[PDB]
């Protein structure tokens, strides 16, 4: 059912996209449909999770037929908002990573007659979309300001989140735009400290805060909750479910890639500061290689450090600390709180 | 004067970014000193000409102290706006072009240690800060929601723009991202009105229409002038901009590389809108190559078909246009109407 409306409501903010491009940018119909097949294959294909949460939200705070009709509405639209906004990042963050590919599809500047020289640009349409598509169907709604100003603001908080991972790869210290690095990391920036700060701000903000902010802007509840327990339960629901990930990625789509990539996972960073000095140096000596020999060494020591343990006594205080949140919360907010609570029961060992 | 003020209201702007990343977003000093450098390397050393309209603008609209003083800072802070969503342009463009060159220093991803990994992001950084300086500075103006929906709006444009700008290089017909094409162009796409459509959303509403507006806006006067002959006016200056520089590129930084670059140029353009199928094939044949004979044949082939003329008469009718609107605008905005005479005036045969 949700959707169900989810899906008609995409449908609806393409048409009205793709019209514009016509009618006001003066559109050919072989550019429309470039960037009709662009939107689809860069925003469908998901779970929608991120945008499924809005309207999730906004139903548990709904407390004549027809305010429910526009507070859905508006949910969905801000549910796209959110798809879009990550399709973006997802298409820009690919082309930086030099990614290959997604789903099980390539990355999108991965097809044949894409360029990384289109693709950059398809990516900024993508975001843009978002304020079109908040302008337009939002133009006479009091919250207007406010969503777009919130919306900026996780935007910038994602975009910063991105350069913390981008400046995962060597000592933060020789960071100087004149003076070229190795691709070989230094591994002196994996730090949990390092790791929490890359996750809070390039996935937490985006994936759980900005959801339930939307619902409770569309709903014109925002001020009935407590925005200091709201944000973190998001920053801690926002971060296990990338250590979650993390973890699976090792020890479970088809199967991972991080250490051959090297990426500065839980893991590795959990890894090194609790192992021996011999533990480290082969450790060192085996990251980020494609070789199956350097991988089951690296998977080896991930297992004689009991990190999947560790893991287990992680994922339980993440619990206990989201349940007693979600308790203060259900002191003033009981419809709030239960939407969060699904929230957290999709993320909880996963599903 | 004005220069002052605007390079004083950029310390202001950049110490408040730098500070916020510091104290909200957990930044350290390594991280923060790249971004300072990326944002002075990106936004600092051209002539400013946009930002400073803005200033021009509302210091015309002026009709106890410190109205004024508000009013031209409020322009200052939406002058760097344009100039910080310029720069975000140009480094992705950069990117996307892969130039080599700007001001005759490097392209920001071609710096030794900024990575078109880093790149693109340092791109996105300039475009949020665009949105936390107008939240910042203007928080408190009821002017603030109308400023972001024309600012979006005109980014949007732009991105159209660089869409049109991309995908002039071969039929538009065989435009699928699943299916590769050479880069060989076509030449299919290099009409005139190509041209105009490309010159207009990539260029022309940025850095003609969006000054004005931010002019009329922090002076709260947008409603006292006729906006159909402003966008107009924005229009032909915008355009008549770009062909003056394309010419110059041609015909006069040191020495321009379009015919090398394989450019859609007026002059390309409008050459093959007017040449027999003899002068085309020569042409074709000839574009698109640095070697000095293969330019000095196209150079030739323009000289023949008199561009320059045709370029003169195409200058004489502009400037007819434009004064006859910028008269149409006086009659009721002679405040706002000055404003743009100046504008024109550092445009029409250049300075």
């Amino acid at each position: 059912m949700p959707m169900q409306m989810f899906m008609q409501v995409y449908d609806e903010i393409q048409m009205f996209l793709l019209e514009e491009l016509e009618l006001k940018f003066d559109m050919d119909p072989n550019r429309v449909r470039y960037l009709r097949k662009m939107m689809d294959t860069t925003c469908l294909g998901g779970k929608y999770n991120r945008g499924l949460t809005v309207i999730d939200v906004a139903e548990s705070l709904l407390s004549d037929g027809a305010r429910r009709k526009r507070v859905l509405h508006d949910a969905c639209v801000c549910g796209w908002m959110i798809e879009f906004l990550q399709a973006h990042y997802l298409v820009e963050d690919d082309i930086m990573d030099n990614s290959v590919t997604r789903r099980g599809k390539p990355c999108w500047y991965r097809h044949p007659d894409v360029t990384v020289q289109c693709a950059i640009n398809d990516g900024l349409l993508l975001k843009s979309w978002t304020h079109m598509m908040a302008m337009h169907f939002f133009a006479d709604r009091p919250f207007l300001q406010d969503l777009l100003c919130r919306f900026n603001r996780v935007d910038y908080t994602t975009a910063v989140g991105q350069l913390y991972d981008v400046t995962s790869m060597f000592d933060s210290n020789k960071l100087d735009p004149d003076v070229s690095q190795p691709t070989t990391t230094d591994f002196a920036e994996f730090t949990l400290s390092n790791y929490k700060r890359i996750v809070k701000y390039k996935t937490a903000y985006y994936t759980y805060l900005l959801p339930l902010v939307m619902g409770l802007i569309v709903s014109e509840a925002l001020p009935t909750v407590d925005m200091g327990v709201t944000e973190e339960l998001a920053m801690l629901m926002g971060e296990y479910f990338q250590v979650q990930d993390d973890v699976m990625d090792c020890f479970t789509g088809k199967v991972g890639t991080d250490i051959q990539d090297a990426k500065c996972s839980w893991l590795a960073v959990t890894f090194l500061a609790k192992a021996s000095s011999a533990q480290v140096a082969e450790f060192k000596a085996n990251y980020g290689s494609g070789d199956s020999e350097k991988v089951a060494t690296v998977r080896r020591l991930y297992e004689e450090a009991d990190l999947q343990g560790d893991y287990v006594a992680y994922e339980a205080a993440v619990a206990e600390q989201v349940k007693e949140l979600i308790e203060k919360l259900r002191l003033c907010s009981p419809g709030f709180a239960a939407s969060v609570e699904t929230l957290w029961g999709k993320t909880y060992k996963r599903q």
